[PDB]
């Protein structure tokens, strides 16, 4: 059908068609007149798989020969979404096999639906993961993703009564074709235990053992035949385990726990035992497997030169002290070389400055989980604290802030600090949260060693971010400038001598409102919803959070709402507000937000004198799937944290390169994205790092805002009097007093500007065609956030290797 | 190589060849040099599998046209073993599978090896139901295995320091690949809750659901091309289960505990909570997926004409009020009318007549799991004991013991009585339990309704245990009387005219001493142990259990030693003792017992007088694969029990057919068997029934014994002492005391006449021809203990069906 979607040659159709016959009668042992939609999905799902196995087992055998330095990424999250269209895409399957359903007499859009998300992620730090894991394939490294399998992803949010209600995610039910599981490979996982000093050094005894059972998915890079692996840990009771007869066989749930759920945090740490062994369980099962790839090429001085571990975030942090662990207590090389070489093995990406976020463990939970890693974290605590002292002498404040062990009512042990104490690089994931490490929260260190702090500012992959979810922007793009730009980003600048090009303006605003009208449609269909597809589509989809201000919308929509009423034969451009997003189950606050957003849906929606110039819908249980569905049919991107508390964000480069204008304040990556694209071309309003850090040292006082602001305190008063929950009069008063008495993230403070940049969107939206000309200049300088950069900068300035983007044969 | 396994064509190898290398780079995800063993298992399993799935879909397209009567086998056991040598031999794959993977430079015996036992069964009763759907689908019935698909089947049994040792069976670890998982198919079960009385009657609320999902195992019949549905159910907890967060999710794991274990008891009744769930779960699931199946052929009428179901003892004998429920709360109709189809549907066969073995639930447990069943059974018994008033008026005790409820400190309900008033047909399973079952426990049931009391000589299937198992002597028979005898068992008595053919004698003879010595290698391979091939294959294998009398054998075996140790340089026919089985691991007798057998061994194969006259072993984790090896290797069969306790026996049945003569009693199917082969041809010992009745009435007094029998006196004296365990002297006092005071089981009363008996043997042995000229006449009248027989039976006497032996279409 159209271009980018590849070739629809008579000898593949055929050959796909019989496969699927062969897959649907031996595989699925079905025949036509019983075969469900989801039958068709599996039949067409291990006909696709097929092409993978070839390419799969060669990609191996090519780094067996060649054996070049190994990346392994190892991270808790791996937010992948469906698998079946982005591999079709990437081995240019895609208008062959919609060819050869379509002959079928099947349509693969409706099949495609039937994949269930796999949702091992919470949002931001779990699809990066994802997206570096299709861009190191697609730039031919030899890279492996590591986790853990949880049975269980991030839970299914469902809005009861306007209330979040969770549900278990049980995603593999139907049973998952693109995994092999690996039991040959499986690996044992020690716990608890005691620490015994003998004559050659130390001995963990009496442990408990876990055992690691892999489950190998392929990662195909784009159209280069290259087949990466990402490798899932679950967990297995050993056979002789608790071994009346009965019990012990079901106490075997109890060791397999670990891999049972993904913890349902978006930047916030829990301390709990079961967290904590899911990081070392990962760690210690990921550490024996590279030993094992490594041994089968005595030497470990060559092993940084074989071995990169990039740490995301400092959830495997464990790595560190396993890593000496292993090369001290097993292969008996002294501390001071097993340190040289684990330091250079090992690079630390920060991805928050929250400090509920950073991960402080308890001693006494290592102590009893792991006592000899804390030997160990001690050990590297005392050299590292006495290198600090030889650097700056005396200085005795600096000792207990550098000190990998805090002090207090309860000691924990700083995780962060473990990363860069044992790490030859640190990174931020943005220019202003990597400058922001190095003047504040990581000051002492970067004083001490300047040379491990790097940026690396995030990307996303454009072949799920655009080739994948915006086939029609993609083919408007490739029909001027040609189809290189999918693998080089950077060449989207050409579309720059298109901005006054009078076809190009249409096409680009001819296929954003075929999003709109697709997405309408949509909405009505699965969530019996009316929308005006006329109206400017509002959009912020992300986790619920205090820091992401989905609370400073609220307050732009109710004012809205009431300049309405106020005024209501006046004109205003119409909009479609939505936000979407899941709150953490014990986060009180948002999910109070939730019920705030339905609540004034639940007035707004109704009221008659409206109409449809203002809509508020709540986008139920956003996830993967739904981002490639909602982001292509946005006009305006919502990126409104409090400067200086989104890292980097990466929904905001989603819906850079589909073409929704941005309004945001000068955070995370929206700094670097407005630079691109110029000031001019982008809604920047709000307080700058500056702007907070002057209003933080003489005192923030939500009551003067109240008190200069009529329009504001008009919405207050109607939140305080129950005009959103007339039988719950009260029911937002713990928002109200958050609000008033202890706002964290100044939303008052920025309430002002903010409504009136809302009112220039809204301005430049009454004028399609220069609305379309400034959609363009943003498309068109959107290059450096394709994960492409971001990966080829890892690779060069930490990895010490270079990509490439050369073809393996077929 | 041989002609039974079927033809080597040109055209079927070079197929096997190319689909084996296609599963094993596409299925299993692996080129030819890094696959192992187990990876060329497995590329095996699936091209043979692929040969069953066109058979498969069309059986069950056949009967949904046909709509025949259907036959549900309901058991809480299917003892299956490997599952790929019998694929082979019933689809004729054997001989071509053999050349293509000789030519792939592969030995199949030995990729054989590597299948793990489906092990969900405990012995007898569970094997015989694997066997029943091996003949049910050779007789082209439309019939359905139904049970639990145990994620753990029967423990893995380790002999320490001659102590058994269980450990977990985790059979599933590597995947199974003759299972098809049926999601799609999964049924809501419900337990607890609360009976609401309405207007139109009870509703059963407030309850607690369980899913119960399918996995369907084909079932290839003999060379018929029927390939009939085991469907096994799994346990899952609906989504919003316990729907903080984290908890919820790992409580699941309460919920799927149903089918995590087999509850490993032989002959033993154990009233817990988690067995009852067991059994209502599969009850309630195959129940719906009956009447399902019902309904897409209203009226009820017609049901007893389509659907018959079998209780396998009375496991799942809740499928009669379960049946009633639906009937009377569901489907509305009247009590009279329902009661009349469950009758006509439902038929029970009683597997045990040992009081231990059967199930007695409290009232109070059934209360709280199944209060409706509870309600419906007390109605059941009330309407069922006004029958017995008005047939036997006055007889007040007659009502007492024929209620269904039992009286006492805890109230129970009888199951027992339960199957017998809510069934067409009961049924015991040799002619002399079937008696039994008349003349004793169910006698009262027997004068109410004498037309229900029925036998059915249980059997074993002939495919497993000749032509896969000993292959050899399948052939030297086909040789002289065809191939025709393997779907028709009594064409074996034309081998009557060959007991006198010289040829004939040595091949059978040849075929036992190459069986011999196949096994007395597999022993030094495995297990280390040197064995004399040329002695004596004296074995006992069967679970372990007083009631079996391992124990009997114990001490005739001691008395050989002592025997040998009193006069040296006399000559005694050499003898291999092997004893094995499994005890239930709260059973403190049967583990003692198995310490007994090994530490006989410590001292008889170490003594230097002996010699290589007589050995003792005992053969570890006795199983399904175990025994297809040592039955075709056994000289003498012992089937020992106390007459009138061992309700059939099958494994009896299997050392017939391959070649052992018979020492046993005259109990269960040993009377069946020594009248088709002639009693001059058996090795009968011991009381009959009738002498065991006149023993109790005199009482037991094992001291007459001790006091008339010096050579028993030793051995007793012996085991007192410490001459079996030096360093721990009382080792053996409750073994001791036992057979002093109270053994139930008579060991002393057959010990003289047993001894006697086995002189006798060893005479026979001493003369090869005429021993092997024995075994001609045993293989030959060996005919009616076919399952295929047995089958036939039920079919014609109770399920109202024809068999068939007819081809379907390839
Ligand atoms: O991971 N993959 O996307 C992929 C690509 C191509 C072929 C198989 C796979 C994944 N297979 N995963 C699994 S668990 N395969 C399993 O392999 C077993 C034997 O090892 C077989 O019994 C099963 O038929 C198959 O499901
Ligand atoms: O990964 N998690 O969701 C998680 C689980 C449990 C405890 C802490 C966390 C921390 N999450 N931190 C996250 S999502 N940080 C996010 O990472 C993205 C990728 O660089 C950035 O673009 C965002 O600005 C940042 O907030
Ligand atoms: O039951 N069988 O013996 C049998 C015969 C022929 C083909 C498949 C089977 C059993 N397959 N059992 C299972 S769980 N198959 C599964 O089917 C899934 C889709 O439904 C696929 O994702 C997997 O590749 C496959 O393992
Ligand atoms: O099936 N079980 O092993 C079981 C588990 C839990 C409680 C009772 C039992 C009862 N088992 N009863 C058994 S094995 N009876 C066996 O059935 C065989 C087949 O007809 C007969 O040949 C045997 O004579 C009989 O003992």
């Amino acid at each position: 059908q159209i271009s980018v979607r590849g070739l629809a040659g008579v000898e593949n159709v055929t050959e796909l068609k019989k496969n699927f016959n062969r897959h649907l009668h031996f595989t699925l042992v079905k025949d036509r007149n019983v075969a469900t939609p989801r039958d068709y999905y599996f039949a067409l799902a291990h006909t696709v798989r097929d092409h993978l196995v070839g390419r799969w087992i060669r990609t191996q055998q090519h780094y067996y020969e060649k054996d070049p330095k190994r990346i392994y990424y190892l991270s808790l999250e791996f937010y992948m979404g469906r698998t079946l269209q982005n591999t079709m895409v990437n081995l240019a399957l895609e208008n062959a096999c919609d060819e050869a359903t379509y002959q079928l007499g099947l349509d693969m859009e409706e099949l495609e639906e039937i994949e269930e998300d796999a949702g091992l992620g919470n949002g931001g730090l779990g699809r990066l993961a994802a997206c570096f894991l299709d861009s190191m394939a697609t730039l031919g490294l030899a890279a492996y993703g590591y986790g853990i399998r949880y049975e269980f992803g991030i839970f299914n949010q469902k809005i009861c009564g306007g209330w979040q209600m969770e549900e278990a995610d049980d995603w593999l039910r139907y049973g998952n074709p693109w995994e092999k599981a690996r039991p040959e490979f499986t690996l044992p996982v020690h716990f608890y235990g005691r620490v015994e000093h003998t004559s050659q050094g130390a001995k963990w005894v009496d442990t408990q053992v876990v055992l690691a059972m892999p489950y190998d998915t392929p990662v195909p890079g784009y159209r280069n035949n290259v087949v990466n692996t990402m490798r899932l840990w679950s967990a297995k009771a050993p056979n002789d385990f608790n071994l009346g007869y009965i019990q012990a066989v079901l106490d075997r749930n109890l060791a397999e726990n670990i891999s049972r759920v993904l913890y349902p945090n978006d930047n916030f740490f829990e301390g709990k035992e079961l967290r904590l062994k899911q990081e070392y369980f990962v760690v210690a099962a990921t550490l024996q497997d590279i030993i094992r790839r490594f041994k089968s090429s005595t030497n470990f001085d060559a092993f940084p030169d074989k071995v990169a571990i990039q740490l995301n975030d400092t959830h495997p942090s464990l790595a560190i002290p396993e890593l000496m662990r292993v090369l001290v207590d097993l292969e008996r090389l002294d501390w001071d070389k097993a340190w040289e070489v684990t330091v250079k093995t090992c690079a630390y990406t920060n991805h928050t400055v929250l400090p509920e976020a950073l991960e402080r463990w308890p001693v006494h939970l290592l102590e009893t989980l792991l006592p000899r890693h804390l030997q160990i974290i001690y050990e590297i605590n005392q050299r590292f604290l006495n290198r600090v002292a030889a650097a700056f002498p005396g200085d005795v404040d600096r000792l207990r802030r550098m000190s990998l062990v805090e002090e207090g009512a309860v000691k924990r042990i700083n995780m962060a600090h473990l990363c860069i104490a044992g790490s030859h690089a640190v990174n931020g994931v943005a220019r202003i949260h990597s400058e922001i490490l190095k003047k504040t929260i990581f000051k002492d260190f970067y004083e001490l060693e300047p040379h491990k702090f790097q940026n690396k500012t995030n990307g996303i992959t454009p072949r799920r971010w655009l080739v994948l979810c915006n086939p029609g922007l993609a083919e408007i793009i490739a029909e001027r400038i040609g189809e290189e730009y999918i693998s080089d980003l950077d060449q989207l600048r050409k579309l720059l001598s298109y901005v006054d090009d009078e076809a190009f303006i249409r096409d680009v605003a001819k296929v954003k409102q075929e999003n709109k009208l697709k997405f309408a449609a949509y909405l009505e269909r699965e969530y019996k919803v009316h929308i005006n597809p006329n109206s400017l589509f509002d959009v912020q989809v992300k986790r619920i959070h205090e820091y992401k201000r989905q609370l400073l919308n609220c307050l732009h929509v109710i004012t809205l709402y009431n300049r309405i009423k106020k005024e209501p034969n006046k004109f205003v451009v119409p909009r479609t507000v939505m936000i979407g997003g899941k709150a953490a189950p014990g986060y009180h606050m948002a999910k109070m937000i939730i019920k705030l957003i339905t609540a004034i849906g639940d007035v707004v929606n109704h009221d008659p004198v409206v109409g449809d110039r203002l809509r508020v819908i709540f986008l139920e249980n956003y996830r993967v799937s739904l981002a490639e569905k909602v982001i292509p049919a946005a006009d305006l991107s919502e990126q409104i944290s409090t400067a200086g508390t989104e890292a980097s964000g990466t929904g905001n480069m989603k819906f850079m390169l589909n073409g929704a204008l941005t309004i945001g304040t000068m955070d995370g990556a929206n700094v670097e994205m407005a630079e691109e694209a110029g000031e001019e071309n982008f809604f920047i309003f709000g307080m700058r790092v500056e702007d907070v850090d002057r209003l933080d040292q003489r005192g923030y006082n939500a009551q003067e805002y109240y008190d200069r602001i009529p329009e504001l305190r008009q919405i207050i008063e109607q939140l305080s009097s129950g005009f959103f929950s007339p039988k719950q009069p009260d029911l937002f008063k713990d928002i109200v007093n958050m609000l008033m008495h202890h706002d964290r993230f100044k939303v008052f403070a920025d309430y002002e500007e903010y409504v009136k940049c809302q009112e220039r969107v809204s301005a430049l939206y009454k004028n399609p065609r220069e609305w379309t000309r400034m959609v363009i200049r943003n498309i068109a300088t959107s290059g450096k956030f394709s994960s492409d950069r971001t990966i080829a900068q890892y690779a060069r300035e930490i990895w010490g290797v270079e990509p490439s983007r050369q073809r393996l044969p077929a």
